[PDB]
Protein backbone atom coordinates (compact mmCIF):
# COMPACT_ATOMS: atom_id res chain seq x y z
CA UNK A 1 0.00 0.00 0.00
CA UNK A 2 2.73 2.53 1.09
CA UNK A 3 4.52 2.38 -2.33
CA UNK A 4 1.32 2.98 -4.37
CA UNK A 5 0.43 5.80 -1.92
CA UNK A 6 3.79 7.54 -2.45
CA UNK A 7 3.37 7.29 -6.26
CA UNK A 8 -0.07 8.95 -5.86
CA UNK A 9 1.59 11.67 -3.71
CA UNK A 10 4.23 12.37 -6.41
CA UNK A 11 1.55 12.70 -9.14
CA UNK A 12 -0.54 14.93 -6.80
CA UNK A 13 2.55 17.19 -6.19
CA UNK A 14 2.98 17.75 -9.96
CA UNK A 15 -0.78 18.49 -10.42
CA UNK A 16 -1.69 15.16 -12.15
CA UNK A 17 -4.88 14.61 -10.09
CA UNK A 18 -6.36 11.79 -12.28
CA UNK A 19 -3.15 9.68 -11.87
CA UNK A 20 -3.03 10.54 -8.10
CA UNK A 21 -6.66 9.22 -7.86
CA UNK A 22 -5.80 5.87 -9.65
CA UNK A 23 -2.75 5.22 -7.36
CA UNK A 24 -4.42 6.39 -4.11
CA UNK A 25 -7.33 4.00 -4.92
CA UNK A 26 -4.90 1.06 -5.45
CA UNK A 27 -3.17 1.96 -2.08
CA UNK A 28 -6.54 2.09 -0.23
CA UNK A 29 -7.67 -1.27 -1.73
CA UNK A 30 -4.51 -2.86 -0.10
CA UNK A 31 -4.82 -0.92 3.27
CA UNK A 32 -7.93 1.23 4.05
CA UNK A 33 -7.01 2.20 7.69
CA UNK A 34 -5.32 5.65 7.23
CA UNK A 35 -7.65 8.70 7.67
CA UNK A 36 -4.86 10.81 5.99
CA UNK A 37 -4.92 8.66 2.78
CA UNK A 38 -8.75 9.01 2.37
CA UNK A 39 -8.29 12.77 3.00
CA UNK A 40 -5.62 12.93 0.21
CA UNK A 41 -7.91 11.04 -2.16
CA UNK A 42 -10.71 13.58 -1.36
CA UNK A 43 -8.24 16.41 -2.09
CA UNK A 44 -7.38 14.89 -5.49
CA UNK A 45 -11.10 14.78 -6.46
CA UNK A 46 -11.59 18.32 -5.07
CA UNK A 47 -8.70 19.67 -7.24
CA UNK A 48 -10.29 17.91 -10.31
CA UNK A 49 -13.69 19.66 -9.53
CA UNK A 50 -15.48 16.34 -8.66
CA UNK A 51 -16.92 17.66 -5.39
CA UNK A 52 -19.45 14.82 -4.77
CA UNK A 53 -16.49 12.31 -4.78
CA UNK A 54 -14.42 14.68 -2.57
CA UNK A 55 -17.37 14.70 -0.06
CA UNK A 56 -17.61 10.84 0.00
CA UNK A 57 -13.82 10.50 0.74
CA UNK A 58 -13.64 13.36 3.29
CA UNK A 59 -16.62 11.69 5.11
CA UNK A 60 -14.63 8.42 5.13
CA UNK A 61 -11.55 10.25 6.50
CA UNK A 62 -13.72 11.81 9.30
CA UNK A 63 -15.37 8.41 10.16
CA UNK A 64 -11.82 7.15 10.82
CA UNK A 65 -10.56 10.42 12.51
CA UNK A 66 -13.10 13.08 13.62
CA UNK A 67 -10.62 15.64 15.18
CA UNK A 68 -9.00 16.68 11.85
CA UNK A 69 -9.94 20.44 11.57
CA UNK A 70 -8.50 20.21 7.96
CA UNK A 71 -10.91 17.41 6.93
CA UNK A 72 -14.00 19.24 8.35
CA UNK A 73 -12.85 22.47 6.62
CA UNK A 74 -12.31 20.78 3.20
CA UNK A 75 -15.62 18.99 3.62
CA UNK A 76 -17.24 22.45 4.14
CA UNK A 77 -15.39 23.73 1.06
CA UNK A 78 -16.73 20.84 -1.09
CA UNK A 79 -20.33 21.60 0.04
CA UNK A 80 -19.70 25.34 -0.58
CA UNK A 81 -18.60 24.49 -4.19
CA UNK A 82 -21.95 22.59 -4.74
CA UNK A 83 -23.94 25.63 -3.42
CA UNK A 84 -24.89 23.66 -0.22
CA UNK A 85 -24.29 26.66 2.09
CA UNK A 86 -26.19 25.14 5.10
CA UNK A 87 -23.79 22.12 5.08
CA UNK A 88 -20.72 24.31 4.52
CA UNK A 89 -21.76 26.37 7.61
CA UNK A 90 -22.14 23.22 9.74
CA UNK A 91 -18.72 21.76 8.76
CA UNK A 92 -16.91 25.13 8.88
CA UNK A 93 -18.28 25.57 12.46
CA UNK A 94 -17.02 22.08 13.34
CA UNK A 95 -13.54 22.96 11.90
CA UNK A 96 -13.33 26.25 13.84
CA UNK A 97 -14.46 24.48 17.07
CA UNK A 98 -11.34 22.22 16.63
CA UNK A 99 -9.05 25.08 15.42
CA UNK A 100 -10.03 28.79 15.58
CA UNK A 101 -6.64 30.24 14.45
CA UNK A 102 -7.17 30.58 10.65
CA UNK A 103 -8.47 33.98 9.48
CA UNK A 104 -9.21 32.31 6.09
CA UNK A 105 -11.63 29.76 7.71
CA UNK A 106 -13.61 32.44 9.67
CA UNK A 107 -13.79 34.43 6.36
CA UNK A 108 -15.22 31.42 4.46
CA UNK A 109 -17.80 30.84 7.23
CA UNK A 110 -18.73 34.55 6.76
CA UNK A 111 -18.95 33.93 2.97
CA UNK A 112 -21.30 30.94 3.48
CA UNK A 113 -23.69 33.06 5.61
CA UNK A 114 -23.50 35.89 3.05
CA UNK A 115 -24.50 33.41 0.25
CA UNK A 116 -27.42 32.24 2.44
CA UNK A 117 -28.47 35.94 2.77
CA UNK A 118 -27.83 35.97 6.57
CA UNK A 119 -25.84 39.27 6.74
CA UNK A 120 -25.69 39.53 10.59
CA UNK A 121 -23.62 36.29 10.90
CA UNK A 122 -21.63 37.19 7.74
CA UNK A 123 -20.58 40.39 9.59
CA UNK A 124 -19.91 38.50 12.91
CA UNK A 125 -17.53 36.02 11.14
CA UNK A 126 -15.92 38.59 8.77
CA UNK A 127 -15.10 40.67 11.90
CA UNK A 128 -13.48 37.56 13.50
CA UNK A 129 -11.39 36.99 10.31
CA UNK A 130 -10.29 40.66 10.09
CA UNK A 131 -9.25 40.74 13.79
CA UNK A 132 -6.82 37.82 12.90
CA UNK A 133 -5.68 39.20 9.45
CA UNK A 134 -6.58 42.77 8.32
CA UNK A 135 -4.51 42.81 5.07
CA UNK A 136 -7.08 41.73 2.36
TB1 LIG B 1 -3.52 13.11 -16.36
TB1 LIG C 1 -14.82 15.38 -13.51
TB1 LIG D 1 -19.27 12.77 -9.48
Amino acid sequence: AEAWYNLGNAYYKQGDYDEAIEYYQKALELDPRSAEAWYNLGNAYYKQGDYDEAIEYYQKALELDPRSAEAWYNLGNAYYKQGDYDEAIEYYQKALELDPRSAEAWYNLGNAYYKQGDYDEAIEYYQKALELDPRS
